[PDB]
């Protein structure tokens, strides 16, 4: 068994947070003295790329491929998800990711975010909506809207849904917040990134549609990230979702460190919230550890030109057979590399209404 | 000077064997002719087949072409590749013509020779009054469709019940999907699915029995041709249809005359199976191709020269812009795109199969929306 397992690290823009977040808790590992917990080196190896571009996106998997990994950290979006994830499984290279799941069958991938789609159904049947407002963009895939339309006609849903991923101009914001106005619309289901969220919760506010008798659902693990203040202070409720509870103490562990750390070395750990998306980093990293040090226990050989390996199968196998606890709670993975046995917690305004888990749906307080 | 020889590159995927028939046919109709003013360069082709969709075998294939020198590639993609490839054509501004499914989003260098479906499914939808449907799904050519109709629903009264199909491996999971929709009392149900998968539902319609007469199955795919849909016509279901190509066309009518006499062993597929639209597509991107080139030329455009490093091509832009401007007829009408390259000012004609009688309903065109025969 090698005395250094080697990591390859692909990062995007609007990922420094999370690149800070991947080199300390790939610190935290390494200066664990207890042997037990640290019986090989990590290392690794980071590229940042351009997503937008197959060349950039290739190059950086190549080089990490021609280096010697035994496992990618990283992320995609819509433009690099099947450029990426298919050559991983190509060349049966383990993907372990932050970035969206999907529902697609797929093969190599860890996904450590879990499905958000379960807990928004539970919570538009458990708010008896009805009439209701679908705002939503396309970058985190299609699972939401297609449960939607799968479950609509049998929950009684009448849904006016808006794609407006691809809006520029925010008076088109505001035109589709008046439009759905005229026709009575109080309840909006918003299932956007951070940044288009919060775009659009400014333009409720200048158009004053953040009273009480109007209710948005943010369909984001974001949540913390989401500038939503003052919606909250003109009396309009506010539902939303958080992966990463406060009261975990490896959560207040990990924060107490972090939030102390050199903003030179470590960028964005001392100004800026924690993102779910670090905390997930951090997490990964905990399922890679776990995995080597499976692998070790068991005795398996994991021995070790891009477009000129079957201890894949057994690194794979170990990574989702993985059972730890992170910071967004338990983490175990199906055959797929879905995230399964996990909890989401739902928050009202600012507390904490209840929980969502696969087998109990939704749980109010 | 302008070349003597325009190369281009073809990248084939599994499933594709008439198209490459086509594709070969196409460029020797082209090559063949001796009128110098509509041939004035011979038209060569390098091709390469995609054994998967996978980011390795894609890679391979673009990087092959690339180095060949190529001024513009032909090819497909499907949801796996689709991003690999455009993404690879967008970068090195290297145009990618193609008869795969067109998408919604803002891409350059993307010819997109199958017109979009959703405008024709709406209007059609719309002009016969559905109110409650079954919408039976795959996302094999995207979410356009699903999107557009999740958009219009509320204002147009429509109750879909949506099931996505595109998993089920077990055709069981159909006979009770239907079943499901029954206790629904559904009886209208727009399939859009993949041929093959059409195909498989039509069968499992046969076999549950009872479920033609006082049905209606409308069919979003412009495919209509490969579908077996005679047993269940002979029960008593309408079946409505889309298509791009008019068999009565002579520019159509010539090509078939010829096609169905080539050699099997030359030209697999083109005697023993009806032509697939994907496959008048093919013709018409050689068609599209040969037109911008022949522009270039007169415009004495620079087309000079031609993977891994980006350093985009400084010719790529004209040629895209050459293809792009076309205003020709082909196998599938008037040929014309937007700056996306997405077909503009195209027809799509509309059939109806009922237990009186099988007709040609009307068509569909963006200016004119549906438009119904007497
Ligand atoms: C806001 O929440 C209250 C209970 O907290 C609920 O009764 C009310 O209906 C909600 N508003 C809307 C528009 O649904
Ligand atoms: C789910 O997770 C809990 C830990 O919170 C564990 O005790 C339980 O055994 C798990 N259930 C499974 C694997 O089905
Ligand atoms: C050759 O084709 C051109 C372009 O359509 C046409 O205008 C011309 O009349 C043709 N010439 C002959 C000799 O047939
Ligand atoms: C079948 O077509 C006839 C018109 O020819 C129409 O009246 C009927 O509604 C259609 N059937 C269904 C189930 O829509
Ligand atoms: C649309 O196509 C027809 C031929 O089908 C052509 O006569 C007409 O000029 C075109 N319209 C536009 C707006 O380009």
């Amino acid at each position: 068994f090698p005395n250094t397992i080697s990591i390859g690290g692909l990062f995007m823009r609007n990922t420094v947070q999370e690149h800070s977040a991947f080199r300390f808790a790939v610190q935290l590992y390494n200066t664990n003295q207890n042997t037990t917990e640290k019986p090989f080196h990590l290392n690794y190896h980071v590229d940042h790329l351009d997503s937008s571009n197959s060349f950039s996106v290739t190059n950086a998997f190549c080089s990490q491929f021609s280096r010697g990994v035994y496992a990618i950290f990283g992320f995609y979006d819509q433009m690099s998800m099947n450029t990426l994830t298919s050559f991983c499984g190509a060349l049966h290279t383990s993907f372990v990711t932050p970035s969206f799941p999907t529902d697609a069958d797929v093969q190599f991938v860890i996904q450590m975010r879990p499905a958000l789609k379960g807990a928004i159904l539970s919570l538009l049947s458990y708010y008896k909506w009805e009439k209701f407002v679908y705002l939503y963009d396309t970058e985190r895939g299609f699972s939401v809207l297609q449960a939607i339309m799968e479950a609509a006609v049998q929950n009684n849903w009448q849904v006016t849904a808006r794609s407006v991923g691809n809006i520029k101009d925010v008076q088109e914001f505001r035109r589709i917040i008046e439009e759905m106005d005229r026709r009575q619309e109080k309840r909006y289901l918003i299932d956007c990134e951070v940044e288009r969220i919060n775009t659009i919760l400014e333009q409720v506010v200048i158009l004053g549609k953040h009273s009480r008798g109007y209710h948005y659902m943010l369909a984001n693990l974001g949540f913390t990230d989401i500038l939503l203040e003052r919606v909250m202070h003109g009396g309009a409720n506010i539902t939303g979702f958080q992966i990463v509870n406060n009261e975990n103490p490896m959560v207040q562990q990990f924060i107490q460190r972090w939030v102390r750390l050199d903003e030179r070395e470590f960028p964005e750990a001392k100004n800026a919230p924690l993102k779910y998306t670090s905390a997930l980093t951090h997490d990964a990293i905990l399922v890679i550890a776990e995995a080597f040090r499976y692998l070790r226990r068991q005795r398996v050989d994991v021995s070790r030109d891009c477009l000129a390996w079957s201890q894949g199968i057994d690194i794979e196998r170990a990574l989702k057979m993985v059972q730890v606890q992170g910071m967004t709670g338990n983490i175990q993975f199906d055959t797929y590399g879905r995230r399964t046995n996990y909890t989401i917690d739902v928050y009202e305004m600012s507390r904490k209404a209840g929980y969502w888990n696969e087998y109990e749906r939704f749980v109010p307080f």
